[PDB]
C-alpha cells in the first residue's frame, strides 16, 4: 500500500465544484470506514495515517479524506465554518459514493469535523473516534489559545522551518518522532501560498457569522451513537480538560487517556490506537 | 425589619395575572438589589435571606423576591421552563417598580433565574453574584442527580417531616444549622397542597418545548457583566465541579469557594458572604 | 467452573496464623493474574467476579482472593490500616503458592490493597488493572464521605435488608442489576456478626497510627509499571474526579472511563472489562 | 515610601551567614504579615509589591523578603531543596525581629516557600494568602512542564533581553503591563553573574536528596490555618487545575479566581487583591 495505490479524487459540490483527495485501501471489506486528519501546517491523509491505514484494512474498507485546504484536497480562499465546510463537503462525497452509515476517526480539526458531520446529517454518521478533538474539546482550566495552538498561528504568521519545528515537537511527547526528513516534508507542504492561504482562510472561519457551529461542546448531548473519546495525557494542542464536557454530556461516551502521549495519538500509541480502534468499531 | 413590615405583593402579567410576594428594605438606599433563594422545599426570601435582608439594607434597597411556586407567590399547576416563567415573572416586576439596570443575588434555582433573566432582557440585569446556581452549573464529575437532588426530589413524592429533615441536611456543611424550628417553618410552607402542586408543575417543566431555556451552561459565554460565582466547597446539591464551565465561558467571571461550607451560603458563612457581596456590587 | 470446583484455602502468619479462601481456575495457563474484590457488605471473590473468572481463566491462572474480612477468609476484630493488612496477607499467600511478580486486578478496597502491596514490595507486583479503586482516589470536587460511603456505612451501623438494598443501588447504573435473590444472599452474608464486626474493623482501621498508608495518592508517583485505571462514569461510591492525581502522577497510566456504568464496572461492562484486561496484561 | 526608605539588611544562619534583604513599611501598625515573591527571572521584593506595599503599610507592619538567589539577598552557588532552604533563611529572620505568629503573602515559588515554612515551624506561621504558588500546586491537566515554565528555562540557558520579556508576556493577561522600564529593571538584576548561578543552583535543588520537600500538595492536609488561595483564571505559569489538591485537602481553604488575570495577580488585579488580602487577614 502506498501514496500512489491509495490515492484517489472525486469532484464535488460546495457552493461551485471541489476537488477531494482520498486515500482507498480494504475494498474487499464491508465495514467502511473514513479517516479524518488534524488541522496543523502539512498535515494530510497519508502523512498523519499512512501506517494505521495499512493496519486498519485488514478489518476495514478504509476511506482516509484530505480535508478541503488539506494535502491534495481543493485549496479555496474563502468558505464559512470550517467544520461545516467540511462536513458538506464529506456529506458531497459520501453521496457521490454511495455510503449510508459509515463510522468516522478524526484527530483534532477532523474530530470536529466528524462531530459536525454526525450532528448535520445524524443518520449517516457510525460510531466516532475521535483522537484530541477540536470543537467538542472546552479547556476548561488551558488558557486559550493553548501553547500548541499559538506555535499553529505562529507557522501561519511566521512561516519558517523554525516555526515549523517548534510546532511539531510539542505536537508529540517522544521528540525523537520529529526527524529532520519529517520537518523538510511538512515544511515544503506548509509553506506553499495555496496552504498559507488555505491555513489563515481555516483559522479566521471560526470568527464569523456560523460562529456557534464550532462550539460543538453545546451539542454533543444530541449524539445517540457510542463515542470514543482518545487523548494523549501530555497533549499540549487540546489538552486533556477539553475531554470533560464531551465525556459528561455524550450518553454512550467512553474516554480512554494514554500517559507518555501527545497530540499524534495515532502515531505515539500506534498499536494501543489501532487495537482500540478495531474493537471499538465491531472488528470487520 | 420583620417579615410582616418589609412584606409586599404584586400582581404582573405572565400569560395572565400572577401574584409575586416579596420583601423591601433600605428605601432609604439609591442602588437596588434583588434577592433570588433557592427552589428546595418550602424555600422563601424571608427563611431563605431574612439576616442577609437586615446587613444589605444597610447599603442598598433590598428586593427579596419569592418565586413563583414559593413563599406567597402565586403556584400555578402548569408554566414553561421554570427559569424563563420566573424571569417573566421578575421583568414584569421590574417594570412595575420602574427599575432599569439592577445587579441580582441568586442561590441555585434562583441563581438559574437570574442568569436566565440576564440572558433574555440583558439590559435590566446588572453585576451577579451566584452562589451554587442551578441551570448553569453542569456538574462534570458528580452523577445526576445528586445526592441533593434525590432528596429533593424524594420530599416531593413522600413529603413527610423526615424526608424535608433529609433534605436540609445535605443542604449545609454544619447540620447543627438545622433546627427544629427551622425544619417546622420549611416543613409549614413545604406541605401545602398548592406547594406540593407546583413542585410538579416545577419538574414538568425541564423534561418540556423549551427545555434547552435550562441549560444555561451552553449560553452564559453570552454574559457581559461581571459575574460572582460563590460555592459552598461541601455543596452536595450542586457541587463545586459543576462551577467549571461557567467559570471558563463568562469573560468577567470570579469565583470564590468556601471550605466548610455546603449549599447555603448566605447563613453558613454570614459575616464573609456579606463582605464578598457588599465590595463586589460597589458597596452602596 | 463453580464456587465448589475453584474454592481453596491457604494459611499464613500475619501477626498469627491467617485463613485465606480464594478461587483458582486455569491452572494449565503460564500467565497468573489476582483478583481482588471491593469492601462493600457481603462482596467476595466468586460473587464479585463469578463471571469474570470463567473467561480470565481461558488466558491467565486466575487467583481470586477473598480478602481478610470477607467471604470465607478469617474475620479477625483487630488489625492495622486495612489495606497494609491486606497487602501482608496477599505477601504471605504469594509466598506460599511460590509467585514471583504477578500482575493485580483491583476494584475499590481490593484497588487500595493492589496499590498498597504494589508500593511495598515493589518487584512482586506487575501490570495493575485498578476498578474505581480506593486509596489512590481522592475526590477532588465531590464531598466525602460520598453517597455510596455514607450508604456501606449506614449499613454498618444499622444492618437492614434495605440499607443493603440502598447500597446495592448506588453501586450501578442499571438498577435491574439488584434482583430479590442477589439481596437474599449479600444480606445473609453481609448481616453475620463476624462480617458486621470485620466491615467496622476496616471501616475504623483509616484513622489509625498508619493512616498514611491509606493515602495511597501522595505514593502512586512511585510506581513503575504500567497501570490501567477503569472507571464507570456513573461510580457514585467512588467517583471520576478521583481518578485525576493517580493519571496524572503513575509515569506509565492509562485511564478507560465507560459512560452508562457505575462502581461494579467488571458486571456492568463484563464484555469490554474482560476484553481490556486481557490486552492490557499481554494475553497469556 | 521608596526602594531606599525602605531597604534593610539582616545577616541570618542557614549553614552558615546569610544576607537578606527586606523592605519594610508601616512600623506604626502592631499587626505584621510577610510577602513573599514569585521566581521568574530577576524577580525581587520591590519590582513585585512596591504599590501592594504602600497600600498593605496602612493597616500593616509589612515585611517584603528578597528571598536567597533574588534581589540583594545572597546567591549562594549550592543549597538543598530551595523551600526548605528559603524557609530556614525566613525562620532566621523571624527569630531576629522577635516576631511570634505572623500570616504570609506568597506568589508562585514564594507561596511554596510560605508553605514549607508553615510547615516545618507550624508554630510561627498564620493566616496564608498564596497567590498561583508553586509546590503545593499540581497541574492535573496541565503538561509540565507549563509553557511559564518553559520560557523561566530558557531564560536560564540564553539570558537575553528577548527571552526575558517572552517570559514577562506568558506572566500577565494583560501584556501592556510589560512597559520597556519594568523588562529593563527585571533584565538588570536577571542577568547578572550571581543571579545566573542562583537560577542553575535552584534547578538543581528540585533533583536532589530532599526533593520531596518540594512537592507539598502531599502535605498541605497538615496545614491547621486558614489559607486564601488566588489565581488567575488565565494563569499561564501554574495554571488553574494546579489549585485543585490544595483547595480539597486544606482543611481551612478558600479559593478566589479572578477572570482577566494572569500570574501577577497582585498587581494584574491590584485593588480587588489588596482589599481580599486586608480583609482575609483581619483588617490590621
Amino acid at each position: 500500500l502506498t501514496f500512489e495505490s491509495t490515492s484517489r479524487f472525486a469532484e464535488v459540490d460546495v457552493d461551485g465544484p471541489l476537488k477531494l483527495h482520498y486515500h482507498e485501501a480494504g475494498v474487499g471489506n464491508d465495514q467502511t470506514v473514513v479517516l479524518l486528519h488534524g488541522g496543523g501546517p502539512g498535515a494530510a491523509s497519508w502523512t498523519n495515517f499512512s501506517r494505521n491505514i495499512a493496519v486498519l484494512a485488514r478489518h476495514f474498507h478504509v476511506l482516509a479524506v484530505d480535508q478541503p485546504g488539506y494535502g491534495h484536497s481543493d485549496k479555496r480562499a474563502e468558505h464559512g465554518q470550517f467544520n461545516r465546510y467540511a462536513a458538506m463537503a464529506l456529506k458531497g462525497l459520501f453521496d457521490q459514493l454511495g455510503l449510508g452509515r459509515v463510522p468516522l476517526v478524526g484527530n483534532s480539526l477532523g474530530g470536529g469535523t466528524a462531530v459536525r458531520f454526525a450532528l448535520d446529517y445524524p443518520a449517516r454518521a457510525g460510531r466516532l473516534v475521535l483522537m484530541g478533538p477540536g470543537g467538542l474539546s472546552i479547556n476548561l482550566f488551558a488558557p486559550d489559545p493553548t501553547e500548541g495552538v499559538k506555535r499553529l498561528s505562529k507557522f501561519s504568521v511566521a512561516p519558517t522551518r523554525e516555526n515549523l519545528e517548534a510546532f511539531l515537537r510539542v505536537m508529540v511527547y517522544d521528540k525523537n518522532l520529529i526527524t529532520p526528513e519529517l520537518v523538510d516534508q511538512r515544511f515544503a507542504l506548509a509553506s506553499t501560498p495555496e496552504s498559507l492561504t488555505a491555513t489563515r482562510a481555516m483559522g479566521k472561519s471560526f470568527a464569523g457569522a456560523d460562529f456557534e457551529a464550532g462550539m460543538m461542546w453545546r451539542e454533543v448531548y444530541r449524539l445517540r451513537q457510542p463515542v470514543l473519546l482518545i487523548w494523549g495525557r501530555e497533549d499540549r494542542v487540546n489538552p486533556l480538560d477539553g475531554a470533560l464536557v464531551a465525556l459528561k454530556t455524550i450518553p454512550r461516551a467512553q474516554l480512554h487517556v494514554f500517559g507518555q502521549c501527545g497530540h499524534w495519538v495515532q502515531v505515539e500509541k500506534f498499536d494501543e490506537f489501532n487495537k482500540l480502534t478495531i474493537e471499538f468499531l465491531g472488528g470487520g
